[PDB]
């Protein structure tokens, strides 16, 4: 389905927050005891409405929601961190939980090279026939 | 292994609850200051012994019992919510964690099309020989 | 990289203690009301530096605590299970997350038997040719 911002209005601009993700610490600042208090792990950037990104983005999460809800309902852990681990898994399944038969629509096997290499073997017989 | 049922005796009807699967809400029923309480969230059904699955089913709990006790005697986690996503990854690492030889009795892919694909060329360029 | 052992010493033998992995348990000693209590769950071993592998084991936690220090500040999650499964995901990503070219660096699809099956059916139409 297409994304359709239908809010009221829509802020083109994402001001975030996030944790570092690349990178060596400076020094011994990945100790603990010596690095940053709670409040200063946090990294900022900027990203604007490139392709209705940021406005898609929004209508995003905002349709989200009642799935997410209706899963926390179900779910009893207190807390949930693997939606996202799950996600993965699910992804593989879809490719890789069946038998790939090689030129399906549902096995992602390219044989394409695979053919360039016995399509060029072709001559390897027939036109060594002396 | 087979599964055989040694119990005393078998209800051979399972008058099963869980939460829904499927289905969106109605209205507002997703939100959570407006939807059911802990004890509405639940669905029921009915299962007969056809195939003798339920008969099958109990006695397959009763068997599993010693090793996921052991299982949760070496875990220090609490409360283990992973197991079935564990076994997700196993499936797919067994058929998926080397290199798939094709035509092996370990390597789930089938060239079955890809041969009539192959062996349908042949005539491509011994049949067209002129 | 390789493990370059830099520390001031290093203690050759690992006399190891962990959890059972085989084997049943002897009669009821798998029921928690029956078994042993949390001191009396594990077992020991005796590993060598064979390969240098036990020095090189010393170095390699050492040098795995700054990404591993890291990554706790980075979670919310107050204990952390989930980094094997992830290491197991993300291997699977690495291979199979895209599409399998096969003959390709990056696609971990062996069609070496696949070729004895079609060059030994080379003599199937090109020498049976009455
Ligand atoms: C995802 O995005 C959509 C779109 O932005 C959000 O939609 C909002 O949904 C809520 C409902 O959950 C809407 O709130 C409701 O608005 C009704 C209409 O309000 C107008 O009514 C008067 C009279 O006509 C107008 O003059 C005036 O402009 C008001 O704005 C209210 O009547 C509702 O209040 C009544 O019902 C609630 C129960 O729902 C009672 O608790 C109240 O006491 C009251 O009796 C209610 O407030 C909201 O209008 C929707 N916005 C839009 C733009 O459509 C989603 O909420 C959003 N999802 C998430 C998860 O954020
Ligand atoms: C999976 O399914 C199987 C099969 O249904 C269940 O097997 C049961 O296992 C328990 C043991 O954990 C058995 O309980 C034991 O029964 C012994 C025999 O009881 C009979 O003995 C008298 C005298 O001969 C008979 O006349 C009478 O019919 C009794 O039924 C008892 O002797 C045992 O009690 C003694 O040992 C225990 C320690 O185990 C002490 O605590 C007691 O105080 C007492 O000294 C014990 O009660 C049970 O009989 C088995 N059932 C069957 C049908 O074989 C599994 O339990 C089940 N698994 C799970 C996880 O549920
Ligand atoms: C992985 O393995 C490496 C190598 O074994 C470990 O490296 C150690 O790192 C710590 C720092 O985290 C080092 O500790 C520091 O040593 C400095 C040098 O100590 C020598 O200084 C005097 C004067 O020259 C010498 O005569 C004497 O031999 C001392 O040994 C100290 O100066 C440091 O103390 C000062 O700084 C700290 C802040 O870091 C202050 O808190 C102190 O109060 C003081 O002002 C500090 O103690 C240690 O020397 C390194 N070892 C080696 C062999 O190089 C890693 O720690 C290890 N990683 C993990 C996670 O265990
Ligand atoms: N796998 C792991 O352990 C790690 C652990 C921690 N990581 C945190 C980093 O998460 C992000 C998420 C998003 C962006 C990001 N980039 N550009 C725009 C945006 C952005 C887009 C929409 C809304 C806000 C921001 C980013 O920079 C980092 C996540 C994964
Ligand atoms: N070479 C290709 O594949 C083509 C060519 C380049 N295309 C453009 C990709 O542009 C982006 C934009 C954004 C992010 C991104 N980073 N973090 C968060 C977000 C993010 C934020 C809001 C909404 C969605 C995502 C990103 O990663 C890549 C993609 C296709
Ligand atoms: N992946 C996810 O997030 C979801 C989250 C919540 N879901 C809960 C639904 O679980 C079941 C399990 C079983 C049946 C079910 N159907 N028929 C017979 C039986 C049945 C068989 C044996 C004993 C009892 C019942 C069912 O209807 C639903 C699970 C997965
Ligand atoms: N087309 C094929 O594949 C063939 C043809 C059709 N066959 C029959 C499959 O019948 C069932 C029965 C039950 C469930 C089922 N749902 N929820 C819980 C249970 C469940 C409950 C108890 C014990 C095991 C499972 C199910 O999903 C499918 C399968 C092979
Ligand atoms: N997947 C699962 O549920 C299970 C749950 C519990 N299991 C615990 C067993 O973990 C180990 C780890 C290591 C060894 C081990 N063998 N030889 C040498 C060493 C060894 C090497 C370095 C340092 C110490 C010891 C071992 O025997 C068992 C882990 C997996
Ligand atoms: N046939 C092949 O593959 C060839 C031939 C045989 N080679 C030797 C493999 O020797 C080991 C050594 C150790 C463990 C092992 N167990 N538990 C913990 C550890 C462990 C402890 C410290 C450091 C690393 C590992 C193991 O599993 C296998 C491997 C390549
Ligand atoms: C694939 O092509 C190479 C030449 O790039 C050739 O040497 C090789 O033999 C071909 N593959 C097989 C299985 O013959
Ligand atoms: C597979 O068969 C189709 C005809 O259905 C043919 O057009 C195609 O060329 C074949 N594949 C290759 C790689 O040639
Ligand atoms: C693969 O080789 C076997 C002989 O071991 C042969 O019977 C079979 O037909 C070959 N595969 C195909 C797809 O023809």
């Amino acid at each position: 389905e297409a994304i359709v911002n239908a809010q009221p209005k829509c802020n083109p601009n994402l001001h975030y927050w996030t944790t570092q993700d690349e990178g060596a610490a400076i020094g011994l600042a990945w100790i603990p005891y010596f690095g940053p208090a709670a409040e200063g792990i946090y990294i900022e950037g900027l990203m604007h409405n490139q392709d209705g990104l940021i406005c898609g983005l929004r209508q995003l999460a905002n349709e989200t929601t009642q799935a997410l809800q209706l899963f926390l309902r179900a779910t009893t852990e207190l807390r949930t961190f693997s939606i996202l681990n799950r996600k993965a898994i699910d992804f593989l399944l879809q490719r890789w939980g069946g038998t790939c038969h090689i030129l399906g629509p549902d096995c992602c096997i390219e044989p394409a090279d695979w053919t360039k290499n016995i399509t060029d073997k072709i001559d390897q017989i027939i036109h060594d026939f002396v």
